[PDB]
């Protein structure tokens, strides 16, 4: 099932209230066309340069990151363009991103938030309809609506009483989450 680690400092929070706040202020890379600029607003890929176990991305507005891991491709000019595809496995939030491809892996200094086991598998041919695109893309556009939806649907197949309005410490009561130290 999904397992949540979660710093002490949200306990009380909901995960959408906390996600909605988290993206919003991350905010939008623009990563969009005329506007990507490699080392701004690209992210990348660990080991790189455009697939990897991890995807991780900064805000360079300020510090806030985030880390994709599983096992990704991301498309680049090949068809279906600019789709970021493969296994999705976690979304680890927070700010402070250390590390990259020349460390062998990204960490994030302050890790506030992470989802694990999303079980998210989305094929080539799906393009950017895929769950992993929908998801990453989202994140890196501030906007964290379709980790919601997904999160929100491995909650309710543990039990329809969980959900994406529970607290952190609801769901750590339920059994899917666990708090690290603030
Ligand atoms: C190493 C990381 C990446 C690099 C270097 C990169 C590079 C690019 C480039 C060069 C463009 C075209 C810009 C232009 O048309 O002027 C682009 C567009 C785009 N990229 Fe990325 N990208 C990266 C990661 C990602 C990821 C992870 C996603 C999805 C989760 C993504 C989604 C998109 C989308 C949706 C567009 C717009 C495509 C369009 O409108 O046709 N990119 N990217």
């Amino acid at each position: 099932s999904i397992s949540i680690s979660y710093s002490t400092t949200y306990s009380g929070w909901t995960v959408a209230d906390y996600l909605a706040d988290w993206s919003a202020y991350f905010g939008d890379v623009n990563h969009r066309p005329g506007q990507v600029v490699d080392g701004s607003n690209t992210g990348g890929f660990n080991p790189g340069p455009f697939d990897g176990s991890q995807y991780a991305l900064k805000s360079t507005a300020s510090d806030a990151a985030f880390i994709a891991g599983g096992d990704l491709h991301y498309t680049l000019f090949s068809n279906p363009s600019a789709t970021l595809w493969g296994k999705l496995d976690s979304i680890a939030l927070g700010d402070t991103l250390t590390g990259g491809a020349s460390s062998g892996g990204y960490a994030l200094d302050s890790q506030e938030v992470s989802f694990s086991n999303l079980g998210l598998d989305s094929p080539i041919a799906q393009g950017r309809d895929g769950t992993v695109h929908k998801v990453v893309y989202g994140l890196m556009s501030g906007d964290s609506s379709a980790l919601q939806g997904q999160i929100d649907a491995l909650l309710k197949a543990v039990d329809p009483s969980l959900s994406i309005n529970s607290t952190f410490d609801q769901l750590a009561a339920a059994g899917v989450a666990h708090a690290t130290p603030a």
